[PDB]
């Protein structure tokens, strides 16, 4: 099921070389592209006992004082580092001979998809004699096919939300005595969205209290899930226009709480809040 | 034993190059990923001994005071840190040689087998003529034939339970004069996965205490055994949808205490517990 | 859509080599340029646990005093440090081989496109014989032919705004009881940019309180929006000339205050500011 | 529009190598040459809460005192590092295969251009028979032709001043209620160099309080734009003798603060000073 | 204008490899030589807040006391690091293929040029039958041929001064009421070296008060211009006899201040001093 | 001038390869040695400003005190690192191809050259067939013969001495009223070395005040010039035996302070000492 | 002048292979054995000016108090760290094709050397059909023949000591009015062993004071020369048996202090001293 698109490739960084002599030149261009996240978390237990004793004679001895101050101090401190690096590096290298009074051109633009959003490294390397009628180009737009997943029929279609930098999908647990949402490893939860005039409503199916459905944003911050309202809170918004689609990215920005958006946090009994400045990205995806 | 399984894999990461010279070009993608986690535990043990002295004279010595403050200082300290580095990359290079006024497009497709819960990076490598319509692919649909591992029946099948970080098994201890669960490097211990309309409940087949069979989270958070009740403590929820299999990665989440799930945590007496969120991910496997 | 253009290429750096020798000489020329930024973010929790008691006898055992001071301290600190580095390089080989009694002249220039604002590196290599006239290029002037975007219809165009380092467009949401801009990852909220007599208004479609829609700076310096007035704070000045274009990179200097611009900063409810001495780049994009 | 002009290369460093042996031997020198800038901006937030408390009873309790002193302290210290690495190489390497019975000889020359201001890295590689006269190039000078680019009249030539450093071109804002100058992306503002006999002005064109043209140093250091006057703090000393040129790197000196000069600075309010011992390179350049 | 000359070369390092065996042996000598400064300049701001409160009660609360000690304090620092490393390497590989029964020996020589006080690295590679009188050069004496610059004739010769580490020229600024030297990076300050029975007088052509024109060593330390006198004070020494010339590296030493040379370093509003145990090299080179 | 003399080689790291096997083995030994010297040299500059401000009251509010103690503290720290590292390696391979049943032996020797004071590496490979009497060189002596400098006459020979380390020439300043060595980049400063029935003289040529020619040391420690007499303090002792020659290292001891010699240290206002354990290297050459 | 000689080899590490498949196997075994030593000395100069100044105010104005305690410091450091690495690797690499159905066996011994106290790396490779009787050589023993140096006679054989880790050999200063050893690099002082009954006696030949020639350790440790007599504190005791010879490393253990050995350490005024638990190897080598 493949839909039509207009792809456009802004300009990123461009490279020239006029190789004007007789000898032809091996050229060699290495990109590198590199991420490195490292997660450390220290305990540490430091432990002193000290035994301080001081003998001072003044008053009795009484020309001046001599006040003798012992101390001791044993300190045994226990320290426990655990780092977790991640590193994800992409290096891109292409050996090109230009030949001789020939000009190498190396435009990087930065194809972003439209509709889908998108996007991918578009590099466009030429060889051509000179002198000529340089051709920069600073934005492309190239018409492409994208074979798309299945489409999301708002109502009536079983979706489980997933964190997109956790991979962790979104579950239902009881905070207080209320349903509540967190991040789980789950896959059996799944949720419906709906669409009201108001906005998208996030509805689960597999609620441990019945009736309590809909999710929706407290006073506090945390997820909780209640019955079907005209409550602005439990409505939410899509960064994507419609339809929405199977490894579809969305971000879910609460429509009382204009700022904030379902995301992640390390709260006490419960880990997916609503926070002000926080638009985590969820991938969510189709039941088979 | 294999099955069919929908396979759905959507995009990551996408690259062209659009090679427009008469010259070819050599070229070579190199995909790094690589995890690096250490462990230190450092002790430390200081010790020191200061002798101060201090000789002052201002009452009987009238007109002012002189007051020397001697001290001294032997500060011993012995230091033991021992780190514990493990690291795992994988480089993945794709040497290519692109013919002129062709394009190629690599594109990094995350593929997600249904139902199995695996996934494997599925790269699509493309060289083709210029211009032409671009087909990037966002979702693609696999139809796979997952060799699948032996079933367990749910009664009727001794599995033992394996921590997936630690490699250690689940084994059964006596805490307190209470059969609890611990891990241990013996595969002696094995389990019984039950299912009543409740949920799962975890039973033991080598138990010191007899009667004292099914798994159940206390108050403080520790794992213990107790006889079959229709207690939802001792039921548990899992992640995958049945039937449970060979290998297969399981998380176990408490039915009552909704948030918790058996998970390992260094404790006084027993190291399995059931803390709030933890979904610490247990292997399963089947004896012969 | 293309159009011409006056490139100049200002000089950089330059290298000249003079091969007199009877025997040829392979060379080798790695031009590397590498940026790498780190954003580490540590949180550290230390909590002390002290317990002194000193015992002292002066007065009633009148000749000195026995001050025995005992004390106890345990120190319990958890630190999380979390980065994540990004690094991006670019290396560029240039293998040639220089035959007997010729000079070899790489003259690195910085080409700078006039009117669209783009750059790349111009790398010159010559190999001819000696002894000659040395003709070293300063300043070289180009003609090239730009492809260009979509050209933006100031009024009467749907251009939604993207901050070039985050990669997060400008949204609507709001911030007291008025529409305040802020980023985020939704594509949804669009803009209009209106010319005056004074200067260019950021008008929003998208707004949630009716009415309220012209960008406008405040004395505080966050970012809010307005009705249409004759108001020199809710206009603003783009770097660039018009026409505006597709994938084109402004800075938004409000006309009021001078000194300040459109930019991020982590404030308190809202993340897009008017800060002095603050020119973040903003690519603005079209829909289609 | 090129101009001849006399190029002088003095000696830096040399290389000798007398091969003597019967079999010939293959040499690779390798000539790094690496820049590497780091900018970090670590903001750290600590905060400490402590609660003392000392029992003590000496006076009532009569033979001596307990003083029992218990106290706690919860420091929560939040960190938040920011690197900017860039940096920049250039390998240079030379593979040559030396004959047997013949001397190799690299000298390195710094080729300094005269007038244009421009340098660069001259090798001599010479291979020769043994034994002979050597000829040692203390100072070579060679006649090259500069292909210059358009130069500026001054008066009537719209030049926009850009800072080398930054990459940031100098604006016009208001600071109190004066035009003053600061770096910032925006490319309309330009300027306009004149010449009396006290020295040179930079006018502005684009300014926001008419008449205030030209710019001038105040006493405190920043600088903002007057009327015409026969004042030497408006005057200013450009190191490159006329005539100026296209992408000329020059260093605007005050008159009458002879020791300052036209730079970068995080000044409050306003970023472009005249503070002493200060040279920043302006690359001013010409308008379309 | 070239110069003949005796240059000596004094032996630094040997190495010799006496091969016996049948085989012949493959030899790789890899000689590095490597310079890395790096100059940081970390700026910080630490800003404590602290409000501590204690409530005792002793006298009226009679048996004892209570002495509560809260305390808070809020820290913020903002540090800011600035490194500039530049690095400049030189490996010189040799790859020999050593024949049976034959020695191979380095000899690596510095070989110091005579008069003009140049100096390069010369390397002697033999390869020769075993066994055989040995030949070891301790040092060499060989004459050469410098090429060599312009004559600098001592008056009527315009020459601008140029410090060697720093690439920036010598300049006239006025402190307090006195023309002073200074670095800049202004090319158009000239001076006239003169030579009297006392020693070398720099003279300024440009300078800002009139008459005051010969370079003196104050009391302080600092460099100003002078009238032409008998004083000591005014003269200096030129590390290299006469002849100068071209491209020629001297260090100015006061005559006066005998221990005191002409030197850079980060003073109050000049630059420029006459410091005892300084001894900065500066390039002079003529104008065009 | 050569002169013949007696090398000998002691053996310093041994290796043997007996391979036995049919087929042959490539085999290549890296022998690496590099020397890395960093000379850091940070000045920081810290400066607080605290304002405490206390509000006490005890006596007047009767029952206890209330002790609101307020606190500031801005500190801004300057730091200011400067390394300069400086590196020389000297990688040293062999490939050699091993015959089957032959043995590789490698002996490393140390080859100390007679008179002169030279040392170099002596390798000696071999390749032979097994079994056989192995023939290890513990201590080899060859005859060689060494090109060697001019002589320096001892009287009349105008030689300059060079600190080995520093690369500075001996040079003469006014330290007081009293001519005393100083290192210098100057050549212009010659000496004579003359030879009593006491020791060794270094005799001045050009000398400030005339008579005070012959170099001694004071009683403080720094050297200085006096008269000729027949005091032990202005005579040395060198640590070659005669003759001395051309690029000659010696080390000047001190007659009467035996214990002290000849050496550059950061002393005020001079750098060459006579301190108590200093042999500092001196290579001595002769002027043209 | 060589000897005959039983060397030995005992097992260090071994080796298997075992290559069973129809493909044959390339075998790369890379041994590295690399020392590093690295001599930092970093002197710190800090220098602190502290104003505080506390107004208060509690006796006259009555209730209560206010104590405004303003305090100020600039604090300037001065660090300066000297680092000096000397780094020596040896890599051994042995590139084998191993065939089909053959095992290979590498066994490294070290092969330490009889008498002379040589040893060398005595590696043994086989290559060899399966399956066989494996031959494991625990130790093997070879009849080697040294070449070795001049024997020195004791008494009559004139030999200078030399430091080997330093590469300073042994002189002679006056410490007191005492002559007393030294490390130093003169090779002008000489030494002559002697051999009584009770032990080895070093000898000076070049003394200051006459009559005081052989070495004793005194009390406090230091070296001097005494008067020969029949006291232990002037005999010595040398590692190795009789003969001695050229480049022999020896470690001189004196005959009344047992302890102690002759050695290297930075004492006041003497840096040669016989200390508790000190074997320094001295290499002797023997005059021309």
């Amino acid at each position: 099921e493949q839909i039509e698109v207009d792809v456009v490739a802004v300009w990123k960084e461009g490279y020239v070389y006029e190789n004007r002599g007789s000898t032809s030149v091996d050229q060699k261009i290495t990109i590198t592209k590199g991420m490195k996240n490292v997660n450390s978390e220290t305990r540490t237990v430091t432990a002193t006992h000290s035994i301080g004793s001081t003998i001072s004679t003044g008053d009795a001895f009484e020309i001046g004082s001599v006040e003798v101050s012992y101390s001791h101090s044993h300190e045994e401190s226990q320290v426990s580092m655990t780092e977790t690096e991640v590193y994800e590096s992409k290096v891109i290298e292409h050996t090109i001979t230009i030949p001789p009074t020939s000009k190498f051109t190396r435009w990087q633009l930065n194809a972003d998809v439209g509709g889908a959003d998108i996007e991918y490294m578009y590099l466009i390397d030429e060889v051509t004699p000179i002198g000529g009628t340089q051709s920069i180009p600073q934005v492309i737009t190239s018409r492409a096919k994208i074979i798309v997943g299945r489409q999301i029929i708002l109502g009536k279609t079983e979706i489980r939300i997933k964190h997109a930098e956790r991979k962790e999908y979104m579950t239902v647990v009881s905070r207080k005595s209320w349903p509540a949402a967190t991040l789980g490893h789950s896959k059996l939860f799944k949720f419906v969205l709906y669409e009201d005039w108001g906005g998208f409503r996030i509805k689960t199916l597999n609620t441990m209290y019945s009736g309590y459905e809909y999710a929706y944003s407290s006073d506090q911050g945390g997820i909780y899930f209640d019955q079907g309202t005209d409550n602005p809170k439990q409505r939410w918004a899509i960064n994507k226009s419609l339809p929405l689609r199977h490894g579809d990215v969305v971000t879910f920005m609460n429509k009382y709480f204009t700022r904030s958006g379902l995301c992640y946090d390390d709260g006490p009994a419960t880990n997916v809040y609503c926070l002000d400045k926080r638009e985590d990205k969820w991938i969510l995806e189709v039941v088979g």
